[PDB]
DNA sequence: CTATTGAGACGAATCTGATCGG
DNA sequence: CCGATCAGATTCGTCTCAATAG
C-alpha cells in the first residue's frame, strides 16, 4: 500500500541522505522535508501523512525535542505513525523512548538497510524489540529512567541548565532537580561530570 | 582536474549522504567509507587519497576522537588535505580545531551546498568558513583580554573542575574564597568561547 | 590593563515535607 | 509504594561592584 513520510533532521545532509534512500522504495513518496519542531508541528496538518521520519537532538523555541515533542506529536496527531531515529546511545534515554509505544526506533549508528526493515514491518516492529533485549542484555536494565527524568539527562547534556529546561517544559527549578537528582540516584552517580561520564559512555 | 576523496563518520546515513553528494561532482572519485579511527589509519597508506572529509565526533579505541586524531593524522598522513564535517556547535572546540592547518571546516548544521563549496574551495585552492560556522567564531573572539591567554591559576581551576571536584571545595582547597574560585572559573569560560559548564567540559576532552 | 582577589546582592540549585495514582 | 509535582529554608554559585599591588 501507499504511505506519506515527513523527515524532520536538524542537518540537511542527513535529511537529503534519507529522502535519496527513500526514492529506491516504489510505493513510499516524501510529502516534506523540515529542521525544526515549529516547522514540522506548522506544517504537519497541511500535509496528509500516515507516518513521520524524526529525530531526538533537534532545535524547537516552541514545541520542543525527545519524549517532550514525541507525545506531543502524539496528542494532537495520533493519525500519524512516528519512527524515531537518534545519533544517541545512551541506554538511560533509550530506556523511556521505548516506553511511547512508538511505530520503531532505527539508530544513526546502525547499519544503513535498518531503516528499510523498520518500514517493510510498519506496512503490514522488530526494530523496537532488539534495543530493549540487547539493553537489558548488556546489564543495563538497572537504568530504566522514567520518560521526565530521560528529558533531562538529554538537555542536560544538550547543555541546557536546570533553569533552562524549568522554562523550557513548563515545570518549576525544583520538580526538574527532582527528576534530575532522582535520574543520577538510579543511575548510582553523585556530582555532574559523573554524570556526564556515565552519559558520554555507556 | 580529478581527485581521490574519503569519507569517515560512524553514522552510515550521512556516509551514504556524503558519498551521494560527491556522485554530483563528475571530477571527484570517493575511495573510501569508514565508520571509527581504528579502520580509517590501517588503510591510510593502503589508499592513493588527496582529501579527506572526516567527523570529530566518532568512536576510537587505539587512536583518539576529535582534535587529538586530527592532530595524529597531520602529523602521520600529512600530505593528505583534512576538511572537517562535524555535528559539534563548539566556538572553543572548533577554534582549537581551525588551528590545525584544515583545509575547510563544514558543520552537520550547515546547509546542504556547504560541502560542495567546500570542495569547490579545494578546487581553486583555498577555505569555505560558512555563514553557520563564522556565527560561532564571533563568541570567543573580542578584543585583547591576554590574547585569549589563561592564566596560571584559571588553568588550575578548569582542570579541577574537569577532575570532578566542586567549586566550594575548590575555594577551601586552594587557600582562598568561593568569588575567588568562580571568578577565575567564570573568567576562564569567556576566553575560550564556552558559556555553559557543559561547553567547558567538552573542550578539556578534545585537548587529550 | 590585567590579574588576583574579594564583599554584598541575587540567583541557581539541593534538601526536606507535603499533595494526589495505579 | 512511587510517580510527578511543588513550597518552604538553606546552601552553592554567580553577579554587581570594587580593592590590592604588579
Ligand atoms: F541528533 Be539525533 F539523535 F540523531
Ligand atoms: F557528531 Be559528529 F561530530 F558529527
Ligand atoms: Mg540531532
Ligand atoms: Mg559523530
Amino acid at each position: 500500500n501507499n504511505m506519506n513520510v515527513i523527515i524532520a533532521d536538524d542537518h540537511p545532509i542527513v535529511l537529503f541522505g534519507i529522502r535519496k534512500s527513500l526514492e529506491q522504495i516504489e510505493w513510499v513518496n516524501v510529502v516534506g522535508e523540515f529542521e525544526d519542531s515549529t516547522a514540522l508541528i506548522n506544517n504537519l496538518p497541511k500535509l496528509d501523512a500516515h507516518v513521520l521520519i524524526t529525530d531526538l537532538s533537534m532545535p524547537g523555541d516552541k514545541y520542543g525535542d525527545g519524549i517532550t515533542l514525541i507525545k506531543y506529536i502524539k496528542r494532537h496527531f495520533p493519525s500519524l505513525s512516528i519512527i524515531v531515529l537518534t545519533m544517541n546511545n545512551n541506554p538511560a534515554i533509550l530506556s523511556a523512548v521505548l516506553d511511547l509505544d512508538i511505530e520503531g526506533i532505527v539508530l544513526k549508528q546502525g547499519a544503513p538497510t535498518d531503516l528499510p526493515k523498520a518500514l517493510a514491518a510498519l506496512q503490514k516492529p522488530e526494530s523496537v524489540s532488539r534495543l530493549l533485549e540487547k539493553i537489558s542484555a548488556g546489564g543495563y536494565g538497572d537504568k530504566r529512567l522514567s520518560p521526565k527524568e530521560s528529558e533531562v539527562l538529554r538537555l542536560f547534556a544538550e547543555g541546557f541548565l536546570v533553569t533552562e529546561i524549568a522554562k523550557k517544559l513548563n515545570r518549576s527549578i525544583k520538580t526538574i532537580s527532582s527528576q534530575k537528582k532522582s535520574a543520577m540516584m538510579k543511575l548510582g552517580v553523585e556530582n555532574d561530570i559523573a554524570l556526564l561520564n556515565y552519559l558520554s559512555s555507556v
